């Protein structure tokens, strides 16, 4: 303890009760934009940090790059230091081609544990599940902002480029009703459950991994405001030490 | 198809939209009692079936005995035939000795997948997670009936009597924040997710597996009414074909 | 210790040296019938208990319902308390369609460990195997009562209703020469080996899981008498403390 | 087909109905000695082959060296070509230090599947179990020759020299009642079950893997004669095409 | 195909035969500095791309951020497009506290496969191994530049922050002689082997994961020049289509 | 300690710094022949031992029979007693039918860990990898003796005779670029890494496991001399205590 965070390279007194984590640090800037005010905090490797101010409340907006071990070090440094709520806003592909299309929004409550990091944390029998509150508040912002959302189960797969040798299960989990595929959410949920952190997550359909071989920015605008609004909503309760 | 259900030995036209499943068929009778009216339907092996009527609505109350493969055949026969919502009310032991004590009530949203049946259904990377709606409605009945509840993660272990040779993980999952231990809930949740059935579950603390070596019926009364009330609440939406 | 058995709800002084366990408690009654005399002992959940008297000997007849975790608690309470021999009589489906047909009888000596409960007890490298004596005595009663039997390997699968996603192995084990499929026998055998209890089991072909998509009570009568006779035979040795 | 056996380097018309397989080819010679007459057949790598003649019957005596993949190729070439019964006589160490001591004899009926070869054949849920007949005949020769035997479960471990890093399970399986430890028997049993070959096995206690850090040839004589006598006994039934 | 690379956001005609991949894009700039000339190519998320020119040769210098799934998408986009050789220069911690200290340099030839991405590519029985040539050339640059190096096995663990519940194996692999711990190298090696790409890697000791609870830039300078020199050396062979 | 080696039945003062291990003890004799002088040492079970003298140096030539557990006891007794370098010369089948044909020679540097013995030693995440030096010296003898060699990855499978039930992976590993299939090399490499022993291996193509259903002795002569020459080369460094 002194002025730590090893990877975020921010201080432990800059960690707020609520955090919004995204993957691409250029989108920390596109979110920076719609807020009321901000404080840029640090930019180390894939990890751009920032104090966002929206509707009377402050909360970080921090990016974890692509994939679970790298995202895990970010989530881990947050909870060790005092994030109470962590919502991920990001992108995903559709596992339901003709129901979930490009630009639709899912608010996901559980995910498939297809990394390895959580498995080095807890036995794979464990659920990766978000917290209901976070999931409920996120859901009603959608409804107050009059914006359709799906809800569902996401598969957090570490293989982005499947292979000719082993069965990629994604069809398996499609037939099993999972809605979307992304890379980081199971990890968030497992760490959170372990360290007592309420997590949640919302995602915009980029594409469908099944038809790779073959505007949204409006929806992108909606999704940020649902996520910003939820963080504001959720930061309220803790505001005052 | 004719007058099927192989194990429940009821008809496919007796399956309602909502079902309440418990473990012990003698408690199908203690629930039978607090309802407004009933129709006894069948009693085969561990599987006592019944049409419950409460607050203007009808729904089955069906028992699956002790453990997952046997409970699985019950849950499976229900969804194949048209249950849309299945809430389990039951008993559990505490994994948090000095916070969750005898008689407390958990409304659980996820569970550890420590059977085998779900694993023969889907890969263990999959979450066993209840549906939020079912979980929300169950939660607010508790609050309208002014009755404290915990919420949490349950471990559905198949070993009731642990052994001298292999590590029982229950301490593992305690340290991991899981609240209670029971035997059947992961299975319900996985089948449901697979067959498109909203599930949920609520449980009364019987004891603590950790201090085995060493009134509630009021709470039992509360828990039934929270579960009966939720089924009534949840059956409302489907009522009318 | 006082008047225990938690699930059987019988006393520890009512546990005999030999026990006959079946699945359906209504068949504890159909066996009750052919004996010379009986003492009904307790009926709790899926667990009907009974003192059977046949050919000069006494032995329990106790039912474990459908599936392994639930059956496991029954078997476990028996050995902890003093059953020395436990034979299961039950039903099974054929894995060999055109050799093992409806009504044939197998006396099985080993099984596939497709539960989870034994795996929480011992590593899956372990055999589930009956004891030879029990298996020999059971076999020669068949021959003294002039009644054909198959012998074989049973698969104790926890999935009764296979799925569209994962490979059910039953064809795998058919090609591997396994004779029949049931749900509880591996568990019995593993617990027994662990707690020093001789187990065995015999089974009547109900059907074939492979042609689901498409009198015996005489054989049922034979099988009970082979099992009753074996228990009598086997109880003899211990009779006198 | 012409004059095959790739590793035994004997002909397919030299394979008899019964075979006795041991590990060390120098003990094929010590068995060669007590027979009535013999025909030496081939000696390739670890695989010495021989036609034994005892009490009016002929049967091979063939050695598979140390360990399962190498033994597996031997067992496999036998069944593919027409061995109907295969008994292994060998050595083992005690897993029960103060009950099973140096020179005692076990007739084993099941084993732990701690190789890999069987697992590339069948799923590890499968039992490695001998055939009862083979096991019964072997047992009664012991009793006709007035020679004490234990019966039991053997662990067929591939690690002879355990390590400082991973848990060797041998204590695990001791606490679980397994009697002895050897290297090849599970494989025999699994292949046999797969290819429809009755197998069995008997073993003399060499030592105890647990006290490594700290006459029998009479018993060795007994064990051969129990095994020779069983092969004679068992070859009788097939004698005459 | 047109102007692809989805994550590197460079063109397929900008991919050279040799590539040097590091983790932190700020170190793509510190390497940019010691070269003779460069061409900055793209900067997308964690992925800064660059044409380096050193000793008469050109080769990319591309960064994959922290962890395997995210690094995997980088490595994958390279080989799909035509990298023939990929050397990773990075950082690691010591698994041998009192032999491998802060600032020492390992040239590693194999690694432990403690991700998940490779396992979705190939069965975990597969080695993660570098190519000998790459490893030899890297080694002799060290010796021509008169700079001590260790050689060894690296563990590519996805858990950076170990946990209170599951055994972190790092001690296990220490006792097993592994030299250093990092996060990305196994993946590189496995993808490469799969797509026919020679890989290698060299690493500077940052610290020791075992004493966390308790100048180098010279060595950092050496390591770049060993890696730059190797890439130059290795690019030579392909130079001329 | 006195005159140990339990299986090799040689003394601990007869173990040299370098050892050449082959599988078939009749090939210990065909190697015995091309040397300058020898000392026959012991012949126990599958384990023929011998002091070879070639180009001024001495080194053992010791045979481990067919398969990994049996080979493992040989390798293990060597390192425990003081072998510093162990090269295996043997045979293999081709996984690349139309590139690697009958009589070609591979010098292999890694292998697939498809035994069980190494897995009882270390976690399967571990690489089985030879040492570079051994691999380099072996490679340049080939080039000084003007004899083509492939280099590659070998699969050390324990199943020689694949089955009708489970997927043999060999096609899997072919598609993955593995060059040849044998039975013992992964074990050597893993033990060596564990006990600090440099290992290596070279192999002549006997056939192709894929076309089983359908002179070299010159190459055999070359391969021995490459292996003998390497052992001579490698023994040089240690020669003089
Ligand atoms: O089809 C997909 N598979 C996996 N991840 C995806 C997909 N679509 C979007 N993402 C998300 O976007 C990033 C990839 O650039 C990943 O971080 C993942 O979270
Ligand atoms: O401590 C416990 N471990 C496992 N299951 C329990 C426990 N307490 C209550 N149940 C629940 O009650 C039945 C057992 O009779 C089981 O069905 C289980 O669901
Ligand atoms: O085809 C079958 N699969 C699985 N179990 C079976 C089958 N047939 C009979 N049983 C046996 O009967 C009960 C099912 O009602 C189960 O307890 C099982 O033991
Ligand atoms: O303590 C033991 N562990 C493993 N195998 C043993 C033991 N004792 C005897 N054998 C048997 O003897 C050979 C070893 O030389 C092995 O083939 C094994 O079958
Ligand atoms: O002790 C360690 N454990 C795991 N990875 C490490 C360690 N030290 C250095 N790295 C390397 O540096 C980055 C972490 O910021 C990771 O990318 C890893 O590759
Ligand atoms: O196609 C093959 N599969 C497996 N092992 C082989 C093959 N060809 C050669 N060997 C090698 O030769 C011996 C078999 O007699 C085995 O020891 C193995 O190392």
């Amino acid at each position: 303890m002194d002025n730590l965070l090893r990877h975020l390279k921010i201080s432990k007194e800059q960690i707020t009760p609520v955090v919004l984590v995204v993957g691409d640090p250029g989108r920390v800037d596109k979110i920076k934009v719609v807020c009321d005010s901000y404080v840029d905090l640090a930019y180390n490797r894939e990890y751009k940090s920032v104090e966002c101010h929206y509707k009377g409340q402050k909360f970080l907006c921090v990016s974890h790059g692509v994939g679970s071990a790298g995202c895990a070090v970010c989530f881990e440094e947050l909870c060790q230091n005092g994030a109470k709520v962590i919502i991920r806003a990001g992108s995903c592909g559709s596992l339901q081609p003709d129901l979930i299309k490009r630009g639709d929004i899912c608010i996901c409550n559980a995910a498939v544990r297809e990394d390895r990091v959580s498995h080095l944390l807890i036995h794979g029998d464990f659920p990766a599940v978000g917290d209901f509150d976070v999931y409920d508040t996120l859901n009603k912002c959608a409804q107050e902002l009059n914006v359709p959302v799906f809800n569902g189960i996401s598969v957090s797969s570490d293989m982005y480029y499947p292979n000719k040798i082993i069965p990629s299960r994604l069809e398996d989990y499609s037939k099993a009703n999972a809605a979307v595929v992304e890379m980081e959410l199971a990890t968030l949920m497992v760490i959170g459950t372990l360290r007592k952190v309420k997590t949640g997550g919302i995602l915009i359909v980029d594409g469908c991994p099944f038809k790779w071989d073959e505007l949204v920015p409006h929806q992108l605008e909606n999704m940020i405001k649902i996520a910003l609004g939820a963080c504001a909503k959720l930061a309220t309760k803790y505001a005052l030490e």
